């Protein structure tokens, strides 16, 4: 690799950023980035964690997204003592709202940040991304990490508190999106070997097969989300669907992939009334899909998801249509 | 890799990026994808070339860039045929203009196909691209390939047209355009001026830090530009990954590239970072630079697309 940012905050891509965007700014040996059009009269949502994920969180940061992203070292989360220093910043008196990735490290130092803040009398709330299904090797309980549908949080708490929304109604919107938000992932590996189900970081698929194509890589993905969500018995047949290249799954395959996923869910009687494809959150250089899928239990987020934002990684938006 | 689209169109990418994008239709086994919302008033501009470079050329399909794009097999160009049914779609005697890279594959498909169109009562102009200042590594004739810098030609003359730009001036802005782009690239051992189908570099060396490959890339920039002896300090930056490299790497070596690039006097004008046009999955990074030669030409690069893969504007700024 060119760069590698063990141990360290990685301040040159962070400032490389910086260089690219005029709308963003970051502040050096903080790993802190922010929206430097972000006027303060809208409730502010900031995220972060590890490098290694790229671009979550930090082409999530911009108008009617993220206001803030803190960014560590390679896969470990940012220190309180930066987090606290973001939430300060972006505070204005309206509240402050955080979504935290599921991961025991990440939730140490947001807890430890969230509740200083609110002993200086910061009124910070948060919600947590749990939309990783894939099991634990050991016990085969599910390990419900923060992935790439932590994205959907960014993207629709960002456009209702851009359109205005209360610190209060911010956090009844969180509750009623996150639980609906489930991802599952494939890694493909030279001996070749197909892992269903691998962790973000590697961590072992519940189900190794030989390569014998990616149509039944989708049929098995499909077919153990559905058992999962169990879409064959909920009459909203309305889903919003991302299709997340890893790392370095080209986007030939990624639109391939998204071809025959499609193909599939519309043979289970599905709507897919929004998709997004490309490299949303990533682990490093892994070759490996996951997708996920987001009831639209409300139809108003379809909105919330098509309106325009200033942040690099989602810049799309319906007046393109 | 989950697919594998050796000797044939990628059909199902194709049809993938159709049902991702509204505003983009795909017709099946021409490889022919386009924007359907092109409204014939203003000249269109086409491009294509074999799969294996995404999102060049699909990813640059859209409102104020290419009307439409024709992707062939695995690093092999569409046929003339299909080349000629796009011609002919997009054309309503306004002519019409291609970019074509400079491949000796994409030259005789793109050329039977321009010539059959002339003779057709359709006025059909090109341009080639041929950016790459990499050499072969016998020999060291440059090799002129078109490889990144091509989508400073798809933005630019997408701009232009959409504004109301006649297929005349087109052409005079491309002839003006095209000799001002120069890109080299490097692969990971480093080799240096990799060719964008992996050809071998003109040197390999032991990694040893990616602020040594900075100073070698630059370097060989400069010695092609020589910026130096020009009192127009203004350039356009591309940082392009040529497939697995991740955005850490490719943000990093920008600020390393920008860190050199300040010492050396330049004003960098417009700078555009990412996947945006690759070799497979090779590791690698390629730098272009052109000149702002006329500085309306930051404005033909800040204006708005509808092109998946360059949706950058000025008004988010």
């Amino acid at each position: 690799e060119f760069y590698n940012s063990t141990n360290e905050i990685p301040e040159e891509m962070l400032k490389g950023i910086d260089l690219t965007y005029p709308q963003l700014t970051y502040l050096p040996e903080t790993g802190i980035l922010y929206d430097n059009t972000y006027n303060e009269k809208t409730v502010p949502i900031i995220s972060g964690g590890g490098s290694g994920h790229e671009p979550a969180h930090v082409g999530y940061v911009g108008s009617g997204m993220l206001a803030a992203a803190v960014t560590g070292p390679l896969f470990i989360p940012p220190k309180s003592k930066n987090i606290l220093k973001a939430i300060r910043q972006v505070n204005s008196g309206k509240g402050v709202f955080v979504i935290i990735k599921n991961f025991e490290a990440d939730l140490k130092e947001f807890n430890e940040a969230i509740k200083e803040a609110r002993t200086e009398g910061i009124d910070v709330r948060y919600i947590v991304s749990h939309d990783d299904i894939s099991v634990n090797a050991y016990n085969f309980h599910k390990r419900h990490r923060g992935v790439a549908g932590t994205i959907l949080l960014h993207k629709i708490l960002g456009a209702f508190a851009k359109e205005g929304g209360s610190i209060d109604e911010i956090e009844q919107l969180a509750l009623s999106l996150s639980p609906e938000i489930y991802t599952l992932g494939v890694a493909l590996a030279p001996v070749d070997e197909v892992s269903f189900g691998i962790g973000i970081h590697g961590e072992p698929g519940y189900r190794v097969e030989k390569f014998e194509g990616s149509e039944r890589i989708a049929i098995e993905l499909v077919n153990k989300l559905k058992a999962e969500i169990n879409w064959q018995k909920k009459a909203n047949k309305n889903y919003i669907l991302l299709v997340n290249g890893l790392g370095s799954t080209t986007l030939m395959e990624l639109y391939s992939f998204q071809y025959d996923v499609m193909r599939l869910l519309e043979l289970e009687g599905l709507s897919v009334k929004f998709c997004k494809v490309g490299n949303l959150m990533t682990s490093c250089d892994m070759s490996g899909i996951s997708l996920t899928l987001c009831s639209v239990k409300d139809p108003k987020w379809l909105d919330y998801l098509n309106v325009p934002t200033g942040a690099f990684a989602w810049l799309e938006h319906h007046h393109h249509h």
